[PDB]
């Protein structure tokens, strides 16, 4: 089922960058095969630099479930969560994170080299509680190609 | 000027605890001596674990200035911002952060050992360039006293 929800997050990234809500980033929060929230980056729509896909999904899932913790839930991110979003994932008590593309795939088309030390295990103070799965194979390929596809779409604009 | 806005952030922390909005944390965003946002933790009121004082303040300042970057603004946090909030401060491009109490003051009364490497200078993948001032003297005194005064008066999260 990992493939299904990761590809749904990828679809959310495409949808969000097509409708102009924000950058090509998606996030899906699931509760035992049940989709709780399916969101993308809403920074431009909300005029909110904290409205990344992961943060938006956390907010919507927490409001839908009437609780500030998502201990029974897992999050699927189309792209490797940033430091802010990884911190939000920690605070949300999500029990597992699956992300598709490395941050370098986003950096390749002009996004900031804003990478979470706690996700990559390079910190002194911050460590991760979280089970972190980096996607491989076909899901990883789809997620990685997201960014070059979006650049192609808007090339002649 | 630093002491005034840090004191206002401390006051926001106290007000938020008294309201039941969240924990004893405040944040004030300033543009050239004008207060752009004055917020406290809203986790309990919004059912939103991302609604820390700093994130709430960034949201409100961005909505008031109707822009997603706060390049000429400064932020005053009653307590050392967590990894999430420091990532949000990074993304909002705030040029200066003044914080009152070290994170250990909050950790000592039950909060997560959840510390931002990039703030303390131990980040590797997260490279922050904003100016960071840790309060001294009376500011540090009142900011630390926040956590002694608010013990047992709010629900942890
Ligand atoms: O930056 C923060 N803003 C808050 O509102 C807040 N509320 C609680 N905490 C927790 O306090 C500790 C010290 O930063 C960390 O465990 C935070 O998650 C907060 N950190
Ligand atoms: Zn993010
Ligand atoms: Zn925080």
């Amino acid at each position: 089922s990992d493939h299904k929800f990761l590809t749904q997050a990828v679809e959310e990234a495409y949808k969000g960058v097509d409708c102009g809500d924000g950058g090509p980033f998606g996030a899906v929060i699931v509760h035992n095969n049940e989709v709780v929230a399916s969101c993308h980056n809403m920074v431009l729509k909300y005029t909110d630099p904290t409205a990344h896909a992961e943060v938006t999904a956390i907010r919507e899932a927490c409001k839908k479930l009437n609780k500030i913790e998502l201990s029974e839930c897992e999050i699927y991110a189309s792209c490797e969560p940033c430091p802010m979003c990884f911190g939000a994932i920690h605070l949300s008590r999500l029990k597992r994170l699956v992300y598709g593309a490395k941050a370098e795939a986003a950096i390749a088309i002009g996004f900031d080299d804003f990478i979470a030390d706690a996700l990559r295990g390079t910190g002194v103070y911050q460590k991760s509680s979280l089970e972190i799965k980096k996607a491989d194979g076909n899901g990883a390929a789809i997620a990685e190609q997201v960014f070059q596809n979006t650049k192609e779409k808007f090339r002649l604009y």
